[PDB]
C-alpha cells in the first residue's frame, strides 16, 4: 500500500490525495478513518485508510479539527470520496499516543488492525 500526505498537514495531504486517486470509482470501497480518544470530537485527528478492493491507501494523522483547516480538509476529502461512488465508511478509535505506531505498522498488519477495530459510521457526521 501506497502512504501520501503528512501529519499534521491537512491542505497538502488532501491535495497529495486528490492526486494518487484520480478519477477512480470506489463503489467497492471500504474508507476507515483512524482517529484518536478525546474528551470530544471537535479535538480529534483523523488518518485514512482507503481500501478500495485492488489497492490500498494511507494518509497518515493529517486531518480533524486538531490541525487549523483541518476539519475544512476532512470534509473535502469525505465529499471527494462521496462523488466518487464510496459509500462504506468505517472509524477505528485509538490511544492518543499509540496514533504514530498503529500508523507505522507493516501495511498487512495495519490493514488487520484497523478493520478488526473499525465501526461502520455515517460520513455524514464528517461534513
Amino acid at each position: 500500500m501506497v502512504r501520501v500526505g503528512m501529519r499534521a498537514a491537512p491542505r497538502v495531504s488532501l491535495e497529495a490525495l486528490k492526486a494518487a486517486l484520480g478519477g477512480l470509482k470506489l463503489s467497492e470501497a471500504k474508507v476507515y478513518l483512524i482517529t484518536d480518544w478525546q474528551d470530544k470530537r471537535d479535538q480529534a485527528r483523523y488518518a485514512l485508510l482507503l481500501h478500495t478492493g485492488k489497492k490500498d491507501l494511507l494518509v497518515p494523522d493529517a486531518f480533524g479539527p486538531a490541525f487549523p483547516g483541518g476539519e475544512e480538509a476532512l470534509s473535502e476529502l469525505v465529499g471527494l470520496l462521496l462523488a466518487q461512488g464510496a459509500r462504506r465508511f468505517y472509524e477505528a478509535v485509538v490511544s492518543p499516543g499509540e496514533m504514530t505506531a498503529l500508523l507505522d505498522l507493516p501495511p498487512e498488519e495495519l490493514l488487520k488492525r484497523v478493520m478488526a477495530i473499525a465501526n461502520p459510521t455515517d460520513p455524514g457526521i464528517y461534513l
